[PDB]
């Protein structure tokens, strides 16, 4: 195509931990190189971007769908990928990786491995998950989808639902969300056990009170955040906060349902085949998301 | 190009021996032959740069997926990795966002058609449960016509587990559809042989072809000096429910209820011009004292199975 | 390119057991292959050396640290890798088969001795030893030597300290017949407790080497302030998996100023992390100059 794929300058070299550390236009810019990566893949072009760099895992806790992603990533810019397994020090661990990659994608239950990883490592760490902390990369394959799906984020209503407290996913989107865009509202549905933490909202409370946000808690997907999101973003945790085609019933035509994934009743398979769930679609925004995001920082 | 695709099987899952026709079969066959010529030769093939192969193995066997793997890699092709260490349609949905092709292997022999309603690339079936194994009965038919020169006439004696063993019900499809095979032996214990609903869809091309069917229990001297194919099998232990009484009968029958064990003596009474064939893995089915003799062909098996791999991958994804 | 990179022609198309099957010249050929790939490799060029190669790791016993080593290898050369996983009866000699069938090259890691002359009784493409339970370990041994030639400049005339548990250690069996049958090793120190000591095994057919070099060679049961005083290089294992054998900053206060502190890998605490930030800390170059030997030792094997 006559697309070209220049790399988000400010990303080079950089290790990817918090939601927090884009603009707007890092935002937009990872958008734009996503896309054109998703038109010439799609068109069947071979990238050859990363021939001879290699990623390496560092996953202390599993996810098939998150390494499988960062892989068929890499391998579609021409990269390569080194198994490491975990089953001795994190740091030793970390050193050891240094001793052959390019970078590291490291997903760990502790909140605190990333900044202990990020002061022994040589090559770029990604943030796969650091226990119930961030998720940055989930956060801007998520806005990729939003854009992509309807348009805008700007100006957006969105429901973020499920376990709001515990949630990386959504820690990092909210940071993102708020601090980079004019989000209208944002309904946050949980049992109150299960809240969205104050050390996610209390940094934002500025931007949140110049922007004029619109934050609103609730234990339920009332008929209002139904009839008001044009996203509906869910994660597991009970019939007050599922989304099946009953519900769906209540929302706009245009809208959105999301999922980071994996899913249990949350969110009903009755909905799978209505136009607005876009979270398998979301998963190859995800691949794509990532592909920018690792020419950016290997570039 | 010297590799033409197979243009039957572009973009298709390749789920049954049933799908196949006798001309499918031939450009697989001559297909997989070229591509060994080049590869032996040290050339590199470039076909499917950029398109990755990811598994959906839900009962694990790094053995056959390591076997697609490096035909994909032959291919120039790439590979992602999936541990199913939630839904089997979701499973399928999150590779579907990645891949070109998965390569799906699981315990319950109607996860394929599940599987089939969901996915958007192409499956390719390496075993379910024990209904087929569909590219293993391609592997081995150009084992056959590689080692002996024609398919058409031959006798081929399917030995071992024929009840759970998804190579043989793959294989025998194969053969008596599209081939005009002379006399088939079907040797197992009773409780083991092979089963009806392999056997009565066929019923009509074994008439109408006049393919001699016969069951034994026992490698006798008939087998033996009539057989152009002696093509073994694994006890599949797995199958079977150990603790009960039934399940047990059929475990102890493979020894106890036939004489089936192929080695350096039983060959005195082969054929000069015959192979001896296992999907493998093997246990003492298959003695070690048979690895030396030259018609002793289950290695090489394998190696044929590479090349048919990358066949069926190139035509699917072409 | 035959300027660049001219492979070990002596290495071509052979299975890789024991340190003894290397000549002196053997080993400084790889060594200088394996700075020139090291050049490469940090100036960003990518080779494709071998493109369409396939290696095969069959491992019996985990390794992260070994296996992710080799695979960075094969894949910086341009080569490829086939995930196989250890873990219905199948036979070792069934499974070296099986990977036979579609690989240039195996390298096998498995916990009995003898494990590798059986696999190669029957491959048809050449093994590497990554690991024979207590027999040998000839790649580390390789990496090891051109980690004491990078650090130090040379190999001849060291005087070396073989630390922690030398009876199990295949490193320090390899590492001492690679360095005593090749070079003139000054001084040799075996630093273990009786029971865990060098085989007589190791020692006895290096007999002729030792007399004919005139190389020195002391066990001690403890790191004493001699062996300290004295090493050019210190290399050290874990003792088990720790009496008087621990390397720590206090320690080394009593080292020279130029010398090398190695350790295959992973450590107990018979090594500190406070030695880690001592630029004399070489076991994590140690690493880095790992995958750059096993890319020499791939190419020369496969070119
Ligand atoms: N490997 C073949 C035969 C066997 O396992 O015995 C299969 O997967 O069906």
């Amino acid at each position: 195509s006559m697309l070209e794929l220049p790399p988000v300058a400010s990303l080079k070299g950089k290790s990817i931990t918090s939601a927090e550390q884009f603009s707007r236009a890092d935002i937009y810019a990872l958008i734009h190189l996503a896309s054109a990566m998703q038109r010439k893949i799609d068109a069947g072009e071979v990238l050859n971007l990363l021939q001879g760099r290699i990623m390496t895992p560092l996953f202390f806790e599993d996810s098939s769908r998150t390494f499988s992603s960062f892989c068929a990533a890499m391998i579609r810019l021409g990269g390569s990928v080194v198994n490491f397994k975990v089953e001795e020090t994190l740091a030793d661990t970390i050193r050891t990786l240094d001793s052959y990659s390019d970078v590291l994608v490291m997903r760990h239950p502790r909140q605190d491995a990333i900044e202990e990883a990020l002061s022994v490592a040589q090559h770029p760490i990604l943030n796969a998950g650091n226990g119930a902390g961030e998720h940055p990369t989930q956060a801007l394959l998520d806005t990729l989808t939003i854009h992509s799906e309807l348009g805008s984020v700007d100006g957006i209503t969105i429901a973020l639902i499920g376990d709001l407290k515990m949630g990386r996913t959504v820690h990092s989107l909210l940071k993102l969300l708020v601090r980079n865009f004019s989000i209208k509202c944002v309904f946050l549905v949980a049992p109150d056990a299960l809240q969205m933490p104050q050390d996610v909202l209390e940094p934002l409370q500025h931007e949140i009170a110049t922007k004029g946000v619109i934050i609103h808690r609730t234990h339920a997907l009332t008929d209002e955040v139904m009839q008001k999101s044009d996203v509906l973003y869910t994660t597991r945790l009970k019939a007050d906060i599922t989304i099946d085609a009953a519900r769906m019933r209540l929302a706009k035509e245009k809208m959105i349902v999301m999922h980071p994934l994996p899913r249990n009743d949350e969110l009903s398979t009755t909905v799978d085949a209505d136009p607005r769930a876009a979270y398998f679609r979301q998963m190859r925004y995800g691949m794509f998301m990532r592909m920018a995001i690792l020419w950016s920082v290997l570039a």
